[PDB]
């Protein structure tokens, strides 16, 4: 975002009132990793070619659940309706992206700074934009860098976002845990990647490219060593993420 | 208090790191009312008088510990201990507070300000300071307003409390929770008191005592009509607890 709206003050009421509500039943339902799926999926359909998709509400659209990527995302969509329907003033947009900050939070990640003020947009992006988990480095500069404008640092931070979370076979074709501790976000995702694969935890075939990279190896390094760098460069990637097409960019 | 001790930005840093690991500790293991019980349990026991007890840490001593009414927090200082190791430069009293407040955010609740600064002491405050459920207004007010210094709204705010957690028959003699659900942090508490007692939900005698005060009651509508009242008041309440005796008042 460069230039962010003015919302009313009975919006950035809601604002305060739904993140709050949010926390609660987020921590209580263990269900941080799907939401914060939830979010980036919302997010990461934005393509800077065309200027379309991105944070926009359109993914609680049939037409967009119907994507194969979004296996699984349905019961995300079910679980916070209840929450949604008290706050009536709050678009889908900012509501989904209120979510994926609160699930980075309550699972202990770094607090990323949010701003209300997206609009919830009638028709769902074309389907193909998301991530191939059997894909590698080409693939990711291309989905993350081309499409939607982000760095190579923030490729490596974002997939740190897998060390919360699991992949289910039915949803996916994959399955595991990335971690040892899927509901506390640490730096541990990395240190995983770097000690080799292992029977009990997951390591995709996008995940392993990082290791490969003259790029993103010496960071998925750095990120594996100090945890409060990692912290902040993935505070900056998810904002940014989180904004794609809003406020200007 | 009134005047905040001034602590090195390196003690700023391992508080905000704290409160992220307390966070994602707190939610997944789901011991927030536990933890509050802890926090509570440790400033509740100061006499603004001989300038005696409160938040600074004596909790964590066996001969504190042993104190009837502390019975099960042996269990939540235990639960904790592996954090604090990671934090050396934290007091215990800043710890336990810091984790009190983070109870009360993740369950739904107000955000509680805290500021460091409290020093550990070395000896504990004499047993029977804390409040008996058995007992009703004129004790209540015996204990917080003569011994700690809190007001009337205080009690009733602080109160409420009782919106998150359970009792347990091996720790009180009392059993069951007092909402229909415990991990949110609402104003139920007062709403279940104003339309009497239920079979499942618990209301002790401290409770009921405050339908029976001509200054309690009008707060208990006050808080039962509206949320937002009950958070503020309370948030105010729980920073005047968490300070007891500390920068001053
Ligand atoms: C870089 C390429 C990425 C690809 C190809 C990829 C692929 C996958 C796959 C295959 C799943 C589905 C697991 C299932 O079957 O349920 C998964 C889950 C997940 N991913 Fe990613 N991912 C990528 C990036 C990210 C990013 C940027 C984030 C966000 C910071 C993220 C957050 C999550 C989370 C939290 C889960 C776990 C959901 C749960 O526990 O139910 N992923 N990812
Ligand atoms: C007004 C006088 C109060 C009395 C006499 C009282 C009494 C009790 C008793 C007997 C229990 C049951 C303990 C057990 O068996 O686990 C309990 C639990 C609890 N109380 Fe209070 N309470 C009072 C004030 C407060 C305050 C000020 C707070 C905090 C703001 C609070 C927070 C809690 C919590 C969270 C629990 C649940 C503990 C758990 O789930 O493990 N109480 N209280
Ligand atoms: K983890
Ligand atoms: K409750």
């Amino acid at each position: 975002g460069k230039s962010y709206p003015t919302v009313s003050p009975d919006y950035q009421k809601a604002i305060e009132k739904a993140k709050r509500k949010l926390r609660g039943f987020i921590a209580e339902k263990k269900c941080a990793p799907l939401i914060l799926r939830l979010a980036w999926h919302s997010a990461g359909t934005f393509d800077s070619k065309t200027k379309t998709g991105g944070p926009f509400g359109t993914i609680k659209h049939q037409a967009e659940l119907a994507h194969g990527a979004n296996n699984g995302l349905d019961i995300a969509v079910r679980l916070l309706e209840p929450i949604k329907e008290q706050f009536p003033i709050v678009s889908y947009a900012d509501f989904y992206q209120l979510a994926g900050v609160v699930a980075v939070e309550i699972t202990g990640g770094p607090e990323v700074p949010f701003h209300p003020g997206r609009e919830d947009k009638p028709e769902p992006p074309p389907e193909g934009r998301l991530p191939d988990a059997t894909k590698g480095s080409d693939h990711l500069r291309d989905v993350f860098g081309k499409a939607m404008g982000l760095s190579d640092q923030d490729i490596v931070a974002l997939s740190g976002g897998h060390t919360i979370g699991a992949a289910h076979k039915e949803r996916s074709g994959f399955e595991g845990p990335w971690t040892s501790n899927p509901l506390i976000f640490d730096n541990s995702y990395f240190t995983e990647l770097l000690t080799g694969e292992k029977d009990g935890l997951l390591q995709l075939p996008s995940d392993k490219a990082l290791l490969t990279d003259s790029v993103f190896r010496p960071l998925v390094e750095k990120y594996a060593a100090d945890e409060d760098v990692f912290f902040a460069d993935y505070a900056e990637a998810h904002l940014k993420l989180s904004e794609l097409g809003f406020a200007e960019a």
